[PDB]
């Protein structure tokens, strides 16, 4: 993970 | 990707 979003 | 670094 480590990313974010939101999709 | 998804991992990091820095090499
Ligand atoms: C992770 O490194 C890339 C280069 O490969 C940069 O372009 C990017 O800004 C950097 O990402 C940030 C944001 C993220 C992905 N949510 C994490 O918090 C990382 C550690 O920092
Ligand atoms: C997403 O990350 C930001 C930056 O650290 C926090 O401010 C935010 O609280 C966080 O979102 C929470 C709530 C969410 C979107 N429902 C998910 O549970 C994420 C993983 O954590
Ligand atoms: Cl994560
Ligand atoms: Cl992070
Ligand atoms: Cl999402
Ligand atoms: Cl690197």
């Amino acid at each position: 993970x480590x990313n974010x979003x939101y999709x």
